């Protein structure tokens, strides 16, 4: 007498609801002769999902029908699939900024396979920065200090994926990384172990405390190419095009006085700008002290071939395929962060849902931005938000897979059962 995920799906949000009423009227008629596992599998795994897609939560059946009968008598407009069910959700992996308190506390709880991912984790980072990641994801206030951040960030992205693939079955078609989000994104991969990018984590947000408060970076909403001709012109050597996040939006580094001062003048001139909070200017000169140290600490990570597409933001081809060393991770923290190549690739390879795996969402409009820019209908969706209840751990981010057409294994879901006589929907 849990609670169960009904998927219903049509080709209309009027069709999806004539399907919904037609669903209730079923089940109503029926309760006492089928099975709420039953008919969830037949949902699930009996039927061949069309573009409109929903899905009812219930315990029993009879909450079933108030459920289907809610979105047949209601007037909600439901988003079509921009995926085909052919391509597993490429995973974007976010940089550091989007940590908050107890980030990891209801994840731990309601997901097995999170806490056994944080748990393997555990010991590397305390031998490695010298913290427990358990009470650093935990404590009731947010992780501060870039030498637990990185880490502490890198579990949540790294147990959120396991999760995903694991509990339910959710293989990614594809990775892409934004500046530290690549540690990450080389694990889902398989081109590191989950104990060698925690060593690259853990050493560079080390050798980092070194240059803290070095610096500033900063958002804005225009093109990079007419940023950079900007700083030209304004004979600017001491800040850079830090992050090409979009074809409309791009992140500037450096120091702290020449940075909140663009974006005084930017702001000035009706133009959306942002200071991102980080003490520390990455993607620019101001991390070169650290670099020479940084290849010296990674000398003995063993890098390997990825399993799935990773779209570099590292390379200057997207499509290349990393080789995970000490130089890539140097290149990593120096190089600008070509996010909008990355995610323009994989667009153009044919991927259409991107989930971020991250403790708060910071690149959702980056990559509605690229989609729009290529006259794609794509789904740019959050694996969890700050301060957001998870009771029932990360269903709610399946839901939204299967709503937006990504390729899933339903079987991890809705392992067995008996297919039932449920309605079938005739032309939509």
């Amino acid at each position: 007498s849990s609670p169960r995920l009904f998927m219903l799906s049509s080709t209309s949000s009027d069709a999806l609801r004539q399907t919904a009423r037609q669903l209730a009227t079923w089940v109503e008629e029926h309760q006492d002769c089928v099975a709420a596992s039953d008919l969830a599998y037949t949902l699930a795994r009996g039927r061949a999902h069309r573009p409109v897609r929903t899905a009812v939560v219930a315990a029993n059946l009879p909450e079933l029908v108030e459920g289907l009968r809610e979105v047949a008598d209601g007037d909600a407009l439901y988003d079509a699939a921009v995926g085909h069910g052919d391509r597993g959700p490429v995973w974007v992996f976010s940089g550091q900024g989007s940590q908050w308190a107890a980030m990891g506390t209801q994840l731990l709880a309601s997901e097995p396979v999170f806490a056994a991912t944080i748990a393997k984790l555990e010991p590397v980072i305390a031998a490695e920065s010298g913290f427990s990641v358990t009470e650093a994801i935990t404590a009731q206030q947010t992780v501060t200090g870039i030498d637990k951040v990185q880490p502490a960030v890198f579990a949540v992205q790294v147990a959120l994926a396991a999760t995903m693939e694991q509990t339910y079955g959710v293989r990614p078609g594809a990775v892409v990384g934004h500046s530290v989000g690549e540690s990450a994104a080389a694990v889902v991969a398989g081109a590191l172990s989950l104990e060698d990018a925690a060593r690259v984590i853990c050493r560079r947000s080390k050798l980092m405390t070194r240059i803290a408060g070095a610096g500033a970076m900063g958002s804005v909403e225009l093109p990079a190419k007419q940023v950079n001709s900007e700083l030209m012109a304004r004979g600017i050597d001491d800040v850079v095009v830090s992050v090409v996040a979009s074809p409309q939006s791009t992140v500037i580094g450096g120091t702290s006085d020449t940075v909140r001062d663009l974006i005084a003048r930017w702001e000035q001139r009706d133009v959306m700008a942002r200071e991102v909070a980080v003490d520390v200017a990455f993607h620019s000169p101001q991390v070169d002290p650290i670099l020479d140290d940084l290849a010296a600490a990674l000398a003995d990570i063993a890098p390997m071939t990825p399993k799935v597409p990773y779209y570099s933001a590292t390379l200057f081809d997207p499509r290349e395929q990393p080789v995970c060393d000490g130089a890539y991770w140097v290149d990593n923290l120096r190089n600008t962060v070509q996010f909008a190549a990355a995610v323009q690739a994989a667009m153009e390879d044919g991927y259409r849902v991107f989930a971020e795996l991250s403790p708060h969402p910071l690149l959702t409009h980056a990559v509605e931005q690229t989609g729009r820019s290529l006259d794609m209908s794509v789904a740019a969706l959050a694996g969890m938000r700050r301060e957001q209840p998870l009771p029932h751990g990360l269903r709610g981010l399946l839901t939204e897979l299967h709503r937006a057409g990504a390729a899933l294994d339903y079987s991890a879901l809705y392992p067995a059962g008996r297919l039932v006589d449920a309605p079938l929907p005739a032309w939509g």
